[PDB]
């Protein structure tokens, strides 16, 4: 688990889905094999012999070799895994004419975050990608709880996916009476079934949300009234995990499932926003480094690379693009790279670098936009590249 960590996965999976989709060569010699979880792996490698088995026989050298090559090279790539991981395994293999009108072939097999039953075997012109960008239909589903003095309610937002799930009702101690019976007697039974809601609400929701010794969601919002909601966060019958996600705590006026649209269209934004959010806070709590003398902070390529090299720097920060290569056949230069580069002595791009091996530096990489003033500014003005470090460093000319 971790996310941050997550959503490095997803940009490399977006980056790969980009790259795969601007191919085609000639003729099947395109193979997407998608793997589904537990389904077996000599399944495969059987229908890969015949398909060998049956392609061996072709004979037009040419169609012949390209479809042969096709599938030894999958193969060959198979033979690696010993059984499909968990959440299954992608592959893809095969030879495109690249620039040049030169060929270039392609050998890529992984474990990404669960394509079930998806099991796919095709042969075609182009790689089929739609398996992928599915991955990339990561919303992230919020909490509801919308308590109220008559009844109270819980549900989902997701993207604009609105979904009740259920909901209860109490009738608290209303009446009064004329004369018969004392105030006390009154207040009392009142402050009485307030708790007899502030819990069975509070625990129809851990019942609920907290589905799986986990919280089911990613942010959990609390709309209602005059504290009814208030005395359910600072609360002991409630909490445990879920009082620690507790996003908005929102004031409608008339609850359950009216005031739950009121709730939801308040929430939007934060909600909308959750990334962006995040985002403008980490690029913020970097600014400030810069601006206090505690100063453990860092930037540009040279100094990054340098304070990444040597010891822990807590948290890499670096912009989604970033015009800049890293040969290597290491330098690390801009698209300046046309000039002399006095030859020969794994052309990849600096970012593309980074994702595939951070987690081995002291963790935590974080690509970010320029969608923000934070962005925009820390790429503008300090490169797009950056670091958060643990304790100062000293960082003397050039």
């Amino acid at each position: 688990p971790s996310a941050a960590d997550r959503n490095v996965e997803i940009w490399k999976i977006k980056k790969l889905i980009k790259s795969l989709e601007a191919a085609r060569g000639n003729g099947t010699s395109m193979i997407s094999l998608i793997i589904p979880p537990k389904d077996q792996i000599s399944r495969v490698a059987k229908m890969l012999a015949d398909e060998f088995g049956t392609a061996s026989n072709i004979k037009s050298r040419v169609n012949r070799l390209s479809v042969l090559g096709a599938i030894t090279s999958v193969q060959q790539r198979l033979k690696l895994y010993n059984k499909v991981p968990p959440n299954g395994l992608v592959v893809y293999c095969g030879t495109i004419v690249t620039e040049e009108g030169k060929e270039k072939k392609v050998n890529i097999d992984f474990e990404p975050f669960k394509p079930i039953n998806t099991s796919l075997y095709l042969c075609d012109n182009k790689f089929h990608t739609e398996a992928l960008t599915a991955l990339l239909s990561d919303d992230s589903k919020f909490g509801f709880i919308v308590i109220d003095g008559s009844g109270a309610l819980f549900g989902t937002l997701q993207g604009n996916t609105r979904e009740v799930l259920h909901k209860f009702t109490v009738d608290l101690p209303k009446k009064h009476g004329r004369g018969g019976q004392s105030a006390l007697r009154f207040a009392r039974l009142r402050m009485e079934k307030r708790h007899n809601y502030v819990r069975k609400v509070a625990e129809t929701a851990v019942q609920l949300f907290i589905s799986g010794d986990k919280v089911n969601v990613a942010g959990l919002v609390l709309a209602g009234s005059a504290d009814f909601k208030t005395e359910l966060s600072q609360s002991d019958m409630f909490d445990q995990r879920l009082q620690s996600k507790v996003l908005k705590l929102v004031d409608i006026s008339y609850g359950g499932e009216n005031g739950f649209n009121q709730a939801i269209e308040l929430s939007t934004e934060v909600l909308s926003n959750v990334k962006f959010i995040q985002e403008k806070k980490l690029i913020g709590r970097y600014f400030d480094e810069i601006s206090q003398d505690t100063g453990k902070y860092c930037f540009g390529v040279e100094d990054t690379l340098k304070a990444l090299e040597m010891g822990a720097v807590e948290i890499l920060i670096v912009y989604e693009n970033l015009d800049i290569m890293r040969y290597v056949l290491i330098l690390y230069l801009t698209p300046e790279q046309e000039k002399d580069k006095s030859h020969f002595t794994e052309s990849m791009p600096l970012l593309e670098w980074f994702a595939n091996n951070y987690k081995k530096f002291g963790a935590t990489l974080e690509i970010v936009t320029d969608k923000s003033q934070e962005g925009s500014q820390f790429v503008k003005g300090f490169g797009g590249i950056g670091g958060i470090l643990r304790y100062r460093v000293d960082f003397q000319g050039m």
